[PDB]
């Protein structure tokens, strides 16, 4: 049995990633694959206990699933993901954080403008922004279902309801200089984005869900300092073993 | 402490490797690194017992017995390129050091490594490569590895079968005939890539190659690491060699990180 040989990004892709701070690959996973993930996500929302996050009673978010779900443990080692994380971080990699964020049809909240790295640096002791997130589209992402929205190029000046958010004025400057972009794509796409890229999102006014599986890969050299770490393991990993790719076996 | 971020080949370098079947990177390792490797090689020649072939001709399997060599094969100078060219996680199928000393050395008849690994070890496909670290400058005169460029583009070429293969004999179990070769050479030519001490020569599992005697006052030490795709792991059921010739532990390799020791 055979996995397709590892595909990596082209130089133009890598360049576009580094310059914009994000990149969309369309149609990485097929419908049946996405449906397996959606089904597993539903189980995790149902069984995740303290790892779940609610609509302030509908389970809207879950953390750490790759530690508790075999499906999600294998997803993070997928040959569609791991080789690109290695390529873009230029190292062996591990999962710093895993979360699933669902914005249900006609539901959802404003996520204020923030940089993930600010949080990881201060709360988890991540020493440099040598990390990224892969957002898997469980549903088509459109103008109207609360897409992640970024400042392109905004990762490039380093680190500027949520504990750390970016004020009116610091954001105005960024946006005046760089603009705002909400990347779109079909179900099964992957959105790669820099640990330090500012982003925000709005409620979903569409009649369709917007589920995202968000895998944060970190460089092994860039491992967090667990002595300055606050959070439990399902928020901020502590096992820095380099991930290996899944191979095609008989089961 | 910091390892330089992993360097991979440019797309022009990859294209040249896939077209020619080989590629040289100059000056990968510095002098001091090379000297560490040279001293460990001398330790392996002295202590390798049955793993040495005989001047001492070469030693096999050293990454399983030497910590220095076990680290080398995980080097961030090597591993990320092996993964990139094989499009997979990788492991070491075989590790050898071929001495070839000054004014000495022996003819290495024409062969394709994959012919051996396929028949002797049960390698299923040629999704493997070798990285040859130059312990000494490689010149026209010290018996360089020589290739038919593009000669890997037709798979194994039929070979008369001694009866454990060992690439470290003058007389090889699977050589290519003066007539099979004449045609190949006529058609594609011959190239003996050169380079400074510390360079790495990458070459395809299926590229035909050979070398001649060293006629120089200069040794031509090579550390040859054969990386195989994890998916392409050998069938240990049809394997005929000990582990120090053909690996059986297919664990994916991870890159060395910079530690305080
Ligand atoms: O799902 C969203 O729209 C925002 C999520 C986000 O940026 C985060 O979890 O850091
Ligand atoms: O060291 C040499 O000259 C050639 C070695 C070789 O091709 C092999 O060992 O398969
Ligand atoms: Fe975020
Ligand atoms: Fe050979």
């Amino acid at each position: 049995q055979i996995m397709e040989p590892h595909d990596t990004l082209s130089p133009a892709q890598v360049d576009e990633y580094r310059k914009n701070g994000f990149l969309v690959q369309e149609h990485v996973f097929d419908e049946e694959e996405i449906e397996l993930l959606r089904a597993e996500a539903a189980q995790e929302f149902a069984s995740g206990g303290e790892r779940v996050t609610v609509e302030q009673g509908i389970v809207r978010g879950v953390h750490g699933c790759h530690l508790y779900s075999e499906v999600f443990g294998r997803l993070v080692r997928s040959p569609r993901l791991l080789p690109i994380a290695r390529q873009l971080l230029r190292d062996d990699v591990y999962v710093h954080q895993f979360k699933i964020n669902a914005k249900r049809a006609f539901k959802g909240e404003v996520w204020e403008w923030h940089q993930d790295y600010t949080f990881w640096h201060h709360e988890d002791g991540m020493p440099a922004p040598r990390a990224l997130s892969a957002a898997i589209f469980l549903d088509e992402v459109t103008e109207f279902n609360g897409p992640l929205t970024f400042v392109p190029g905004g990762h490039g000046s380093g680190m500027i309801s949520l504990k750390y958010s970016l004020d009116v004025e610091t954001m105005r400057g960024l946006i005046e200089r760089n603009g705002m972009v909400a990347p779109k794509g079909p179900r099964g796409s992957v959105l790669w984005f820099d640990a330090n890229i500012p982003h925000s999102s709005v409620p979903n006014i569409s009649p369709f869900d917007r589920g995202l599986v968000l895998i944060t890969y970190n460089s092994v050299e860039n491992k967090t300092d667990v002595t300055r770490g606050t959070r439990p393991e399902w928020l901020a990993a502590r096992d820095f073993t380099p991930l290996t790719a899944l191979q095609a076996t008989s089961f």
